[PDB]
């Protein structure tokens, strides 16, 4: 069974392959885990960074002056989480940064930016991950943001079916990648991250995220020659559009949107804008599922229909 895995860039892919690693495997060795234990030091530092960044071109004061002196020795620590150590010395600078209350209006405007979707899991857990001889959790490596080049393969049993799933880069760099591999074909996973509806591409400022992605499935969906592949949507993200739909406008993406600021409501809207890009409904099939792909549990029930389906 191959399976394949397409979507614009971050929108949950390299996640999902993890969590078969999880399922359907024992999850990740002591071995492997700290092997992600420098990646989650570097996700953190360059978010705390990020938020920085922004405040100056945001023109966003600190709080409490004395941050300005944190901010030196950040920079002047940094180095060393790379490498995989994180002083409680350069803990405690990160820890007073993000508690700032200037620090915070600028995580909350975020979507001026480019922010990891990462970032307050890992900072509010400064702590834990700081401590001394810390070992990444499986939570914490399903959290961690690395930008897929090349074209990775992944195998795996599950009821008695050999998978060979593959997984590529979404950002347009690595779009030019995708025809290698479209060759026998059984299943394609399109990842669509629900919560980036009124956020812009990383490689163009211009462009919504949310219309980049209709304009991707449209592709893959309506292409002949897929006509006997099975086509799975997984509209993800489903936990961060939960909170974020609350407080932003989805009319910022579909100006026409006339229901309400709620999830059902606004999820389904969604759901019909992107299933209603395929162009032959009585002779093409798209099976739908809202995904949460750093929840295991949601995606192990949501694998278990998908594979029934195939
Ligand atoms: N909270 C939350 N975070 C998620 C979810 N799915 C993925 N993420 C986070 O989004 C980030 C990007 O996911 P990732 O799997 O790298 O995207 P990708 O599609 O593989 O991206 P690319 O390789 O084309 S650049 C990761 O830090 C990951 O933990 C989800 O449903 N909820
Ligand atoms: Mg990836």
């Amino acid at each position: 069974v191959k399976l394949l895995l397409l979507g614009a860039g971050e929108s949950g892919k390299s996640t999902i392959v993890k969590q078969m690693k999880i399922i359907h495997e024992a999850g990740y060795s002591e071995e492997e885990c700290k092997q992600y234990k420098a990646v989650v030091y570097s996700n953190t530092i360059q978010s705390i960074i990020a938020i920085i960044r922004a405040m100056g071109r945001l023109k966003i004061d600190f709080g409490d002056a004395a941050r300005a002196d944190d901010a030196r020795q950040l920079f002047v620590l940094a180095g060393a989480a790379e490498e995989g150590f994180m002083t409680a010395e350069l803990a405690g600078v990160i820890k007073r940064l993000w508690k700032d209350s200037g620090v915070q209006a600028c995580f909350n405007r975020s979507r001026e930016y480019q922010l990891n979707d990462s970032a307050a899991y890992y900072l509010n857990d400064l702590d834990r991950i700081a401590q001394p001889n810390y070992i990444p959790t499986q939570q914490d490596v399903l959290r961690t943001r690395v930008k897929t080049t090349g074209i990775v393969e992944t195998h795996f049993t599950f009821k008695d079916l050999h998978f060979k799933m593959f997984d590529v880069g979404g950002l347009r760099s690595e779009r030019k990648k995708w025809i290698h591999c479209f060759e026998g074909v059984t299943a394609i996973i399109f990842c669509v991250a629900l919560s980036d509806y009124d956020l812009v591409l990383a490689e163009d400022e211009e462009m919504n995220r949310m219309h980049e992605s209709m304009k991707l499935f449209d592709s893959i969906c309506n292409n002949k020659w897929f006509t006997d592949t099975s086509i799975i949507l997984f509209l993800n993200k489903k936990d961060l559009f939960e909170e974020k739909i609350k407080k932003s406008p989805l009319t910022i993406c579909y100006p026409e949107y006339a229901g309400s600021n709620t999830y059902e409501e606004a999820a389904a809207y969604i759901q019909c804008q992107f299933e209603d890009l395929n162009k032959r409904k009585d002779t093409k099939e798209i099976y739908t599922h809202f995904t949460c792909a750093t929840d295991t549990k949601n995606v192990q029930f949501v694998f278990d229909a998908v594979t029934d389906v195939i």
